[PDB]
């Protein structure tokens, strides 16, 4: 075992050392090695000589000046590795990764590499995971075509790459399952005329989107319609949607898990969810929801959880505690100006799991909040946190009214 090391079976870690290059007498049977938040630059000539039982790298947090092929030299039984924060400004086009044949998982993020070009990555047939995130100032190729070649290719991020003019229209593959496009400005590009408007369609099998931080204020109807079918995951968290067409969720049959959250809903309304919707969770927490309209859930017979947690709920009325939402596994409703809640509401939750009521300026006056004193007295197991009095900071489930 090596000095500034810390071996641990044929693991071994040599983070935060200040080192300027690898160690010397790292054991020959090592399988990960992790040389994280140093100060290396280079990997020079037979560095990893002897370590052939190498699977997994991380050179996370460095200053690597450019990738070479040779640099990867003996290293070509390696599943995973991590360049990432090396702040590396080259361009990458087939070139880079020419020994690590056997890679599954690479991860790229946060450097400044110029990676859009129709040739990348080819040199990586195996490839089944990439993390493009962060590499916004690339130092430039427009092309996006080089992830349609990778057919082993499940999950791709490009998030936070400032990706809003001059690239490719349409993403194409039929592996990719997960594609994280979080943090760019498809709010630009959809506003663009027809210009972006396929531009997920083309991922065939698609079943998770992040959309989320897109800068998105409006939502048109197509944009959706031409998301991959076989979609069951959509995030937009994070934008600033005021308003959203709820029935355009028809033109996703297969999604099941919707998140809304950290927009600016100001009600659950302008429609219903659809007759013949699958979603079975809605995450619509941190908006500014006021009241939501009656039988919004209903008909929505799959959903199993919603989160409204985070808003400024004045009531609950029974117009939209209708049979859907009596059947969740999952409700939270805290941190959101609730003052109380019709008698028997919570009667028929027979599915439920956890409640989230606390943060909400509860009325223990007695002949008020005695149903649901006695309710949470019944149900403990279930509340998540703790509803509190509004006057004194006593517990609901603690009142016993006369
Ligand atoms: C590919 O990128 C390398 C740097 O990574 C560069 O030196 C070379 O010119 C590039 N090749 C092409 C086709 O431009
Ligand atoms: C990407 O490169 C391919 C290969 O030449 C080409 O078919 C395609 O038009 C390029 N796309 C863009 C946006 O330049
Ligand atoms: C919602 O979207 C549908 C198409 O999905 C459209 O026909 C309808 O007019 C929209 N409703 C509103 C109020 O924007
Ligand atoms: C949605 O509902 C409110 C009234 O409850 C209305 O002011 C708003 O204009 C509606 N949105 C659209 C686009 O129809
Ligand atoms: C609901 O939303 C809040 C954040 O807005 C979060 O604390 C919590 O994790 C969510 N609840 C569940 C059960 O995921």
């Amino acid at each position: 075992c090596p000095s500034r090391c810390s071996c641990s079976g044929t693991e071994i870690r040599c983070n935060s050392k200040g080192l300027t290059s690898v160690p010397t007498g790292i054991p020959s049977s090592a399988t990960r090695l992790e040389l994280e938040s140093n100060k290396l630059q280079s990997l020079p000539h037979g560095v990893f000589d002897k370590l052939t039982q190498l699977t997994k790298l991380s050179l996370s947090r460095n200053n690597l000046v450019t990738i070479k092929p040779e640099m990867f030299v003996n290293l070509s039984r390696l599943q995973c590795l991590s360049l990432s924060h090396n702040s590396i400004a080259q361009a990458v086009n087939g070139s880079q990764f020419l020994p690590l044949t056997n890679l599954q998982v690479l991860d790229l993020s946060h450097n400044k590499l110029d990676l859009y070009h129709w040739k990348s990555f080819s040199e990586l047939p195996q490839l089944q995971a990439l993390d493009l995130s962060y590499n916004s100032q690339p130092f430039i190729g427009h092309n996006f075509s080089f992830v349609t070649h990778l057919s082993m290719l499940q999950s791709l991020s490009l998030a936070h790459n400032d990706i809003h003019t001059r690239v490719s229209s349409h993403l194409n593959s039929n592996s990719v399952r997960f594609l994280d496009f979080s943090g760019n400005g498809m709010g630009r590009m959809w506003d663009e005329g027809g210009l972006y408007l396929h531009f997920f369609q083309g991922l065939s099998g698609l079943l998770k989107l992040d959309l989320s931080q897109n800068n998105l204020h409006i939502l048109r109807p197509q944009n959706l319609d031409n998301l991959p079918k076989s979609l069951k995951l959509l995030s937009l968290r994070d934008n600033y949607l005021s308003f959203f067409n709820w029935t355009s969720l028809s033109f996703l049959p297969n999604l099941e898990v919707l998140d809304l959250a950290g927009n600016q809903l100001k009600a659950l309304t302008n429609g219903t969810l659809p007759n013949g919707t699958l979603l079975q969770k809605l995450d619509v927490s941190s908006n500014s929801i006021v009241s939501v309209v009656p039988a919004f859930f209903a008909l929505a017979v799959e959903l199993k959880e919603v989160n409204l947690s985070h808003n400024i709920l004045k009531t609950v009325d029974r117009s939209w505690f209708g049979p859907i939402v009596m059947n969740l596994k999952e409700l939270a409703l805290d941190t959101n100006q609730l003052k109380s809640v019709p008698d028997g509401i919570f009667d028929r939750l027979t599915s439920l799991q956890k409640i989230w009521l606390h943060t909400n300026p509860w009325d223990c006056s007695c002949p008020r909040i005695d149903y649901l004193s006695r309710w949470l007295n019944k149900n403990s197991q279930k509340e998540q946190g703790s509803a509190k009095c509004s006057g004194s900071g006593k517990p609901v489930r603690s009142i016993i009214c006369p």
